[PDB]
């Protein structure tokens, strides 16, 4: 019939109490699956929030149990990591004709943008040429844009990945994919293992391959899996490398800028940094090096959650502000500043947030008196302002710009990061009460930027972002259990979220699910046989203009109703997650 095959590889909804038992579990990816740390991360106050995806996060340095999957401090990824730092010095020693590039969408791709800059950097401090490029879905403009509806094509991403190789002879290309997921992705890999001459692919995600998606691409003939998996039998002779090590589930479900993003560095930087430091020395890189690194990250997670009562507290007032049809503003400088322009962004997509809801500026890039004279004019009591900076930053433009923000708004609150012994200019000090200070011990390093701290205060910062950012949202009610349930479905990925968020939330079968699915998105349309046949990008293009898809399509299933019966019912309650919270009881 039409239909079976676009939705061939979907497994049919487990009946109840046989969750487990069907089988149908031990296939959801990690990266999708429910964390079950917070199975009630709804009910949860701000500081266990805080308290649980902490914890969460740090799954990410957690080994191996004794059957199960490899980790990050598992022998068979840590020989991987050495293998590729051995490909990359290759390339270090012979930079003519020799690129180093990474690659992702979205989060990803911002990820990669970040770690290219850096060793940009290091490498010109060393006086050599830069051999870091990196590519994002949708070009550069989406590195600090929401634009989710980019991954979903291989042709483009091989087309990017040929421009950019232009006529170079030796090219390692780092394709970064949480889920093992984006055909963006999953193109310049297939691409670099038809050339394996100029060519060298490291493929990095979080999840084991088997659990790569299968699904059609459609300008491609093949499937993320099977991509990853030819890969893998290329390692054996150290042509391309798989480099996926389990983190466990996030906490919020398949929001992958969480921890995945932080493994991306926590991986990539350790690896990198590694190739680099070695060379210096004509010394091979080894495990040991790698393990270093690793645990300065994981001791970093350690100093951060150790503030954690203070993370609460911005939590609060950013959940206040935003109960009140408020806005916050995230304000900071050099690299701290961006990936607080990452963050805001995020919420777009992420929680169905207007881009003035969170918005980060890098001193987007809106410098002091351009700052003062236009944002600051619009401000207001119930508003909220985060300074985000080092003390090594131009601290007399952050004295300024915090003074007149007091005057015109009193939630401030900030994120500083210091050595030990470095001391807060009494002017500053005084302006804030509580304040978020983290001062790292003394690390000696290698090179002139000193790329360590670098890499320590960006992760530190982006796990406290991250949780501010999620928090305050759960704490507004509209994350469910550990689900967000009302995602706008703007790619192939998260149309297939939703569907298994219906079979869970409902309990009814594949093609129901489905149906109801369809309908919601084509309505006022109904089910054709070309709809039922068509391309999931035809359904995705329809979806990404339309509100509360998903809610309409649980309702119209729990009251075994038409859409026009539920979109009537969702409008008479008094809101989204009260109608639907009441119709699953
Ligand atoms: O496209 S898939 O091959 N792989 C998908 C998913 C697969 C999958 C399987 C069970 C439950 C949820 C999901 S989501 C995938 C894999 C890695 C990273 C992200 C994503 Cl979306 C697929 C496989 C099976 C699916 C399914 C999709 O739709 C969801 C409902 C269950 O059936
Ligand atoms: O790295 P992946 O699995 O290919 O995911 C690619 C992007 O969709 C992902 O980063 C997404 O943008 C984020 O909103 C996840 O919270």
């Amino acid at each position: 019939m039409p239909g079976t095959k676009r939705f061939q590889h979907v497994i049919e909804t487990p009946e109840p109490g046989k969750w487990e038992l069907s089988g149908y579990e031990a296939a959801v990816p990690i990266t999708e699956k429910s964390n079950p740390l917070t199975q009630d991360l709804d009910k949860a106050d701000a500081e266990n929030i805080v308290r649980l995806l902490g914890q969460c996060d740090a799954e990410i340095f957690q080994e191996e149990g004794q059957s199960t999957y490899q980790r990050l401090y598992s022998e068979s990824i840590l020989t991987t990591m050495v293998q590729v730092a051995g490909k990359v010095q290759e390339v270090l020693k012979e930079p003519d004709g020799g690129l180093v590039v990474l690659s992702g969408g979205g989060t990803s791709g911002r990820m990669a943008f970040l770690m290219s800059v850096s060793f940009n950097q290091l490498m010109k401090g060393l006086g050599q040429k830069p051999l870091y490029t990196y590519l994002i879905a949708g070009g550069d403009r989406s590195v600090v844009a929401s634009r989710e509806g980019t991954e979903d094509s291989a042709l483009h991403g091989i087309e990017e990945l040929k421009k950019v190789a232009a006529g170079k002879k030796r090219v390692i290309v780092i394709g970064i994919s949480v889920g093992l997921s984006a055909p963006f992705v999953a193109g310049q890999m297939d691409c670099c293992m038809n050339n394996t001459a100029v060519f060298l692919p490291v493929l990095v995600g979080f999840n084991p391959v088997s659990m790569a998606r299968n699904d059609p691409i459609e300008d491609w003939s093949s499937t993320f899996r099977q991509v990853a998996e030819r890969m893998q039998k290329m390692q054996e002779k150290q042509k391309a490398f798989v480099l996926n090590p389990a983190i466990g589930p996030e906490g919020l479900s398949g929001s992958s800028r969480m921890k995945g993003g932080s493994a991306t560095k926590i991986l990539l930087e350790t690896l990198l940094l590694a190739a680099h430091k070695t060379v210096d020395q004509g010394i091979a890189a080894s495990q040991r090096c790698l393990l270093e690194i690793l645990r300065t990250f994981e001791r970093a997670h350690q100093v951060t959650y150790s503030q954690s009562p203070k993370i609460a507290t911005l939590m609060k007032s950013v959940s206040t502000s935003l109960e009140k049809k408020g806005h916050v503003y995230l304000v900071g400088w050099q690299t701290l500043g961006i990936i607080a322009i990452m963050d805001g962004v995020e919420c777009i997509h992420t929680f169905g947030a207007d881009f003035r809801d969170v918005r980060g500026f890098l001193i987007f890039t809106f410098s002091q008196e351009d700052f003062l004279t236009s944002i600051l004019p619009s401000l207001t009591e119930i508003d909220t302002v985060v300074f985000i900076f080092t003390l090594d930053d131009n601290l007399t433009e952050v004295q300024t710009i915090v003074e007149q923000v007091k005057e015109k708004t009193n939630h401030i609150q900030a994120l500083a990061h210091s050595t030990v012994g470095q001391t807060l200019p009494i002017p500053l000090k005084k302006l804030f009460p509580s304040i978020i200070s983290i001062t790292w011990p003394l690390l000696f390093f290698e090179y002139e930027g000193n790329f360590i701290q670098k890499f320590q205060r960006e992760l530190s910062t982006k796990w406290v972002l991250n949780t501010v950012s999620t928090g305050a949202h759960v704490l507004l009610g509209k994350i469910l259990q550990n689900h967000m349930l009302d995602l706008r479905i703007s790619n192939s990925k998260l149309f297939w979220r939703a569907l298994a968020m219906l079979q869970r939330f409902s309990g009814q079968s594949k093609a129901r699910c489905i149906e109801s699915l369809l309908r919601a998105i084509h309505f006022p349309q109904p089910l054709s046989d070309d709809i039922r046949a068509a391309p999931i990008s035809c359904h995705v293009q329809v979806a990404h203009e339309k509100e509360q898809v998903i809610p309409i399509a649980l309702l119209s299933l729990l009251f075994r109703c038409s859409i026009t019966e539920a979109q009537a019912h969702l409008a008479a309650a008094p809101s989204v997650c009260e109608a639907v919270r009441s119709a699953l009881a």
